[PDB]
């Protein structure tokens, strides 16, 4: 039982079953360990580098590589892949403006009533990464650009961009020169490439080129009336990396660290090809991660099979307190987010959800070639321990034991909430959802929100728990509270009440 | 029996009867095997590398290569061969357009009345590669480029390109860089190539650069009136990839992968002279393989030989379900597509086909120097599993067992079949097919088919299954619906009816 048939100092039984790192040798997993802090590692045993990343099993497991690759990445299933972008900070043409690395996942998404069948997922027909980046123009005030820029049909250039790089990968980039397009719609006015001066020398995970506390890089363009109008009417500029080349650190025979000739760019499209894509979202920071897969037809592939939930907690670090996963104390349960998937991956979820008796997203089997996007409520309360909403409902009745997870809320009346404008971003599309059910199969609710146009909707709650959305949208950070009523016609339970953030609506000048 | 002439672990009776790697080991083939997923590969006993590419035959088959490397390159008859070229997508001069990679490829089609000989292949004159691509302007509606660019005389430049880079071969490339040439007729405006910029780091198969959700590349013209007026009159300009230089990955005695100096032109003229080639169409996406082949005069040369199904097969990855070929789905069988050869190839196949008493293509050996064209038809029923028609046939018959695969259609009267215009692409030569059987040799058929022009033919049914082609073309989007009616003055066999698209006939402004 000493076999090692991809040479990698893991035997095969081990790497089968499960094994951990001690004393900087493989060791049999044992139950006992994991009070003790150790993880317990499963790879393949006819390959080295089971990711496809350039560090191999062992090295991954053992932690024998750059000190300043992110932990989840020591998992030989979670591959260390650096995701570089690069976002503007200030547009000169002399006003201010932010980023969003997710936008353009959430414009394609369609809001409807209910979900079926178990599948409380939504999916998008624009499915991106966060490398694409959109920028939204604040402190605008309905200021055209056109005061001060007076241009009938010249074409007359003058706009400056301040760019910053950022990370949202699990390993840091050397040398970093990215190559980027400032396109509107679908105008590609130039296709900058940092020369000499725009290179960063490193790039760690969750960190920027320059350092937060330095001011915005600018690296260095003609614009025509047209497009600078169609600007001016309810669009916002893109700045998308098309590649960014950069390096990896590895040992000398002599112990030094050296990055010159070991490019990034040598492993992209392996790790690409091999693995599975999440992306999770908390509202302030947004991670990236590739996570290994098997490919169905070939019989000689023995990458592990895990689910959608171990993924999530292998790839993001989560904690699992009983049943539920905690990132950082947020919950990020299947009923406690917003779970996006592109067209195939919700095909492929809808098909084994037929034969799993659990009907959960998070026990589906996981596989090559995926695409899951979570996105973290802005306010979340359960009734349970964790409510974070500005202001508390009215009518709270928590004296009950039929809840999705420990307890419910008992609607017998109405329940009102106000929202103050200033705990909301102004020109966004937000979406609220819960989860409802009524036993007696009777009762109706009716469901009221304020915002810039006033909405009613009436829903059915079935004998079990089931997930409802309704979207809405904010207009202005000078406007009225956002009032959210549910009124119920007899007793109904509910459970996980949540408010979440999709894209930005035009901005009209 | 552990001779290896060639030196690559694998012994010379496997590799000439048939083996397949199991625990990374070479074993003897088995016909068992096949329901648990595994190959049988076959290859030469004196050459390491069978199919010329930088890998050899156990590196491909055991798969220990790069990962992006498609499946189908897994077994040593079928080279990992990059299939690189540019095509624009935007035409500045304001105006959109598309692309065609086997416009080339059927211009030089003849269609005529009946096939000969048990040959039901096409024939053209012109034959070419992926790499060849020819734009079609759209939404046009009749509008000169001379209306807003007055001219009279004079060579006032100002065209602009945005071009997108696209790989439709097996394996991936490195530091893409092409040379292309935009030519209209036959005047050669320059030879642009790729100068820093617009060098795309990796380009995996089926993949662009930039990728899908990117705007297009703008690489950086002269145009007299001359040729802008051909331009005008019935003209589509062209964008030819003349070279492109890339490089592959392999693995260092440190286990890295490598990409520098191991340049794709090392190996090109010889992938391209032990090979034959083949491209497959579904209307969507378009393959390009070269597959390795025996040399006649050579009796040293060991390399198995295959048939044109096998090859098929092999190439595409194709599933056999019964006796027929499914690609994804969609039938490639050689009754349900088209097939065009170039004269060499017809002249081959047609003298192989005379001591050949299956009269089938597919049963014929392939040869090195070959050239195969496979279009899969836009519409196609076979009366058995599979019907895509937009609109159901009228007075159809399944109650027969006399078909050409499973069951006919019993033509007694009259079939007609409607389709609306917005069912196919405008100013487009389309091929209305099928298999026609008469047992009694006394009937008639008549075809009407409503068109730009209205067309009426007569055909004479055999005694066995034949098959007949009529040629019609489209003109404008918004005009009349296509009439297609089958008359029979008794009782016909019908079967495996499919209308295909061939290239675009000329606009005219
Ligand atoms: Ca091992
Ligand atoms: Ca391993
Ligand atoms: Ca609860
Ligand atoms: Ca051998
Ligand atoms: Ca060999
Ligand atoms: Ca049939």
């Amino acid at each position: 039982e000493d076999l090692d048939t991809d040479n990698d100092n893991i035997p095969d039984a081990y790497e089968k079953n499960g094994y951990t790192i001690k004393d900087s040798i493989a060791v049999k997993w044992n139950d006992s360990f994991a009070e003790q802090g150790y993880k317990k590692y499963v790879s393949s045993y006819l390959e080295s580098n089971t990711a496809g990343d350039p560090y191999t099993d062992y090295q991954k497991a053992s932690g024998s590589i750059d000190k300043a690759i992110k932990l989840e990445a020591r998992d030989p299933l979670v591959a260390a892949y650096p995701v570089v972008g690069v976002g503007m900070e200030n547009l000169i043409i002399s006003r201010a403006t932010t980023n969003s690395k997710t936008d353009a996942n959430t414009v394609g998404v369609s809001i409807s009533a209910g979900y079926q069948n178990g599948f409380t997922g939504n999916i998008t027909t624009s499915y991106s990464h966060t490398t694409d980046n959109s920028t939204a123009v604040q402190d605008s005030n309905g200021e055209s650009w056109n005061t001060g820029l007076s241009i009938n049909k010249a074409e007359s250039a003058y706009i400056n961009a301040n760019v910053r790089y950022y990370n949202t990968g699990t390993a840091p980039m050397y040398k970093v020169t990215p190559t980027t397009n400032l396109v509107l719609d679908g105008e590609t006015l130039a296709t900058i490439k940092a020369q000499d001066n725009q290179i960063g020398n490193n790039l760690s995970p969750n960190e920027t080129y320059p350092k937060k506390g330095l001011s915005p890089l600018a690296l260095n363009i003609p614009i025509n009336y047209d497009q600078l109008k169609k600007l001016d009417s309810g669009k916002q500029i893109k700045l998308e990396t098309t590649q960014v080349s950069g390096n990896y650190g590895t040992k000398n025979s002599q112990g030094q660290i050296i990055t010159e000739g070991n490019s990034w760019s040598n492993y992209i499209s392996q790790i690409d090809s091999v693995s599975a894509s999440i992306i999770l979202d908390t509202g302030s920071q947004t991670f990236e991660r590739r996570v290994a897969a098997k490919e169905q037809g070939n019989p000689e592939d023995k990458t592990p099979e895990i689910t959608i939930g171990e993924a999530i907690k292998k790839a993001f670090s989560a904690t699992k307190n009983g049943e539920l996963l905690y990132f950082n104390g947020i919950p990020i349960d299947e009923s406690c987010v917003e779970l996006i998937f592109d067209d195939n991956t919700s095909e492929i979820i809808k098909e084994q959800l037929k034969y799993l008796d659990d009907k959960k997203i998070y026990n589906v089997k996981l596989e090559r070639g995926m695409n899951i996007l979570i996105k973290v409520p802005s306010y979340f309360t359960n009734f349970d321990e964790y409510n974070n909403f500005p202001a508390s409902w009215s009518n709270i009745d928590t004296k009950n034991q039929d809840g999705l997870q420990s307890v419910a809320n008992k609607l017998s009346g109405e329940t009102k909430i106000i929202i103050p404008m200033s705990k909301l971003k102004p020109y966004k599309r937000y979406v609220f959802s819960g989860y409802s059910k009524d036993p007696s199969t009777s009762n109706s609710i009716t469901v009221n929100i304020k915002s810039k146009e006033q909405k009613t909707d009436y829903l059915v709650p079935e004998k079990d728990y089931t997930k409802f959305s309704y979207e809405f949208e904010t207009t202005g950070k000078d406007s009225s509270d956002i009032e959210i009523t549910l009124t119920s016609s007899g007793v109904i339970f509910l459970d996980n009440l949540s408010i979440t953030e999709l894209n930005s609506t035009p901005e009209i000048l």
